[PDB]
């Protein structure tokens, strides 16, 4: 159904590079519906538990670290198969081997340095939504193009 | 050699929604030489012989009642592999599983609601371009950019 | 009410340079409904009532010479102001006179390649359109985008 | 000095017509660093108290009925002269009399649904970023493209 | 005729910030032809030189010390009226200044970092092509498309 | 480390139909830093040597006449990786199977008219390299944008 919720967020890099308008046009013209939508400087507390499934991994710190270091956009948007789609728009982890179309295969050239994070799952997308974002910063009623779905 | 047509349609969510001079940018940028266009409000004996293949198919008196409840842009483009090159530019029937870069994964969201169709081989093409357009509305003389063909 | 309309075409050379898609493109993201388009190759007859005013003129005889030399998307658009605001898309006679931001501005360098014609009045618009279109070849139902007007 | 700072909201209509993403990108473009900027469908106190200036004016009920009808993105660039820059990018209050090239001329065809809001002055600027923004949505150190300024 | 030609160069601010090819762009979209192109580091007499009406202005010093602290790319175009057309689509000395549409409205903020330098007459545009380019590096044969002039 | 570099040339055909910029912007935008620049008619000697694995095939010689015909405007970009990713996205040999989103893939229709050349390893990026750039041609001190990399 059309409800599904995902959660992007333009990384520092994707700010600092004045990408934040190009990602989020893509996400528009595609029909997906903004839904939640704010700048903020990440806490470390946040990175950590948004990137809890990594806290074992070798580049754990150093993204954490990352992450913190800079202001980000923090957005959810809603839609049919959004958080797959969203993934197919983003691309691939390492921006090298995304292809041309996707955002990171048109503007990334490092792992560390990918402008864009996305929900790889529903249950990710719900838990990294609940943890970014408050009930009241969330639309409750979308309404998308009438032209969007059957 | 590069006299090949197809027959491409921007469908009313594809009209409706703005994006004609979009799509046919996409194919002028490619090289394809536009011989015939048209907007038309499609009548219900055309959609269902346009979509004759689909007759039985559960989904076939919502696409004929869609396909007909508002204009819609016929054109019919000419050039080498042009039936293959537009279906590749075109992507999928299903948006969401269309790749970043054509014109459903870029725009659209749903089946119902896929913005273009595109014939999918060249005797398709034959018979849509009869269907749709009387002779003396194609182009006979075409002239593609010298550069565009050895 | 806002269902003033104003007749376009894309000349021969807007057309052979590949600049229809983009043309379009411009008037709808605008906000103005297409309720007519087509392409064909202008007749002498045709080209020569089109630019009445002109036959007097030393350019009229190279004018009507070229317009009759290719094809030409003709086209219609409806909306509040079109044909003023129209004309301010694009430009001037002068295509090197015309602002960057305008069609002939962006795109022109010469006065008789100048991209494309627009109604210069709401009087000069409904001749012209009666000139280059049947009555049922224009749309009856205009269906603005609802956020487009008050 | 490089550190004013406007205020700018897309209205709306400009929200249901998917231009977020494409107004924000010109403010980027242009080298304006964002430092605030979130979604909220506004309150009909901060409506009135926003256009308060315009109180006793005719069109003041239909502006915050309509301005308090659906979500609007709220945000906060900074940079030299951005108050009267932004408002060139802007145009003019009727979109039918903005050039192309800014973002009513390009978008907008009513007065009543011209797509986004600008501070007209520093004056109003502060006043209304200090009306939307909390101090801490505001990012206090702002580094933008070094590239940027001499 | 259309023979007339202009200097122009992306300063290093304009290439830091990744603008060359958008800046070009505009250019060939307009139908002007490309007839020299190079990228290179300024020299400090080269620098001066270039800028010698300057040499009294205050602001020469940092001029010619900001010209020389990177890659510049140098070219020219010719075509009808270029000389002034080129000035017309950069915009004026301000960026903060310059229409929304031109270069330096689009994407600059400061004058000290005003992205691109072209040709302000035809003397000027002679003078400064024979300090930048070699005789060798320069088309001798030019061909622009053949639907831009008359 | 990533101070690799690939040698890319917008063909003849590239360079007339005005795709120059589009192309390099495509490259900046990625985050390549163009390290040398310029145009030039290439010599027999140069495409001869230039395209040397190839002198066994039957297109061969129409290959060589078609490079040395025109302008061609070559480059060279330095960054992580650059050689593959540059060559992904220029897309396939023949334009027609390359995906939307590629150079090839969205400009092109034949394979004897492909629009753009890139090195395919870095032994012949290097070989390219020194064959059509003196060394003093190319940069030094290459400056990416520092968000580019870890
Ligand atoms: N080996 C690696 N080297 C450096 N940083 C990495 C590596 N793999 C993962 N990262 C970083 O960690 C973020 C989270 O990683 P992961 O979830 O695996 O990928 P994705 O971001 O594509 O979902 C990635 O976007 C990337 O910036
Ligand atoms: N299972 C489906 N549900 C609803 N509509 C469908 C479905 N499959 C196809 N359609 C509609 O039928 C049109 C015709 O289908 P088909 O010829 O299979 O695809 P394509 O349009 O990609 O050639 C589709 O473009 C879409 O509008
Ligand atoms: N001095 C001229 N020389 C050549 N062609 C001209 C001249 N003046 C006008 N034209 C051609 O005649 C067309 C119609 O003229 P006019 O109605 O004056 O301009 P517009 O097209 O801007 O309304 C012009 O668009 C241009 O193609
Ligand atoms: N006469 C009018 N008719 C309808 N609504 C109007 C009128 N003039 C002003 N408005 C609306 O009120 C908003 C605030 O108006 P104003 O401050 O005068 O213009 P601006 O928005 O350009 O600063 C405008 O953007 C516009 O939507
Ligand atoms: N008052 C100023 N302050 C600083 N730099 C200036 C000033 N005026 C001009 N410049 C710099 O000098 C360059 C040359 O000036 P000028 O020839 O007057 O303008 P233009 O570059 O528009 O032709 C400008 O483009 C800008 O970089
Ligand atoms: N079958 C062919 N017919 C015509 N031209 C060809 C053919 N194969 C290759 N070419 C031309 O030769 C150029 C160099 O060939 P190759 O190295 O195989 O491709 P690529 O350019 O993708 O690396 C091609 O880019 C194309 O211009
Ligand atoms: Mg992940
Ligand atoms: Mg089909
Ligand atoms: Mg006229
Ligand atoms: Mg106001
Ligand atoms: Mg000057
Ligand atoms: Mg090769």
């Amino acid at each position: 159904v059309n409800k599904e919720r995902t959660f992007l967020a333009v990384k520092p890099d994707g700010v600092a590079r004045g990408l934040v308008g190009e990602i989020i046009a893509r996400y528009e013209k595609k029909g997906f519906v903004l839904v939640g939508l704010k700048q903020l400087v990440p806490t470390k507390d946040l990175a950590e538990s948004h990137y809890a499934e990594h806290k074992e991994r070798p580049f754990f710190g150093g993204l954490v670290s990352f992450i913190t270091s800079g202001p980000v956009v923090a957005m959810v948007f809603e839609g049919k198969g959004v958080v797959a789609s969203a993934r197919l728009m983003i691309g691939v982890t390492n921006p090298l081997a995304s292809a041309p179309g996707s955002i990171r295969g048109d503007f990334g050239v490092d792992v560390g340095r990918n402008i864009i994070h996305g929900s790889d799952s529903v249950e990710s997308a719900n838990r990294e939504i609940a943890l970014w974002f408050k009930p009241e910063e969330l639309l409750t009623e979308v309404k998308p193009n009438p032209n969007l779905y059957e």
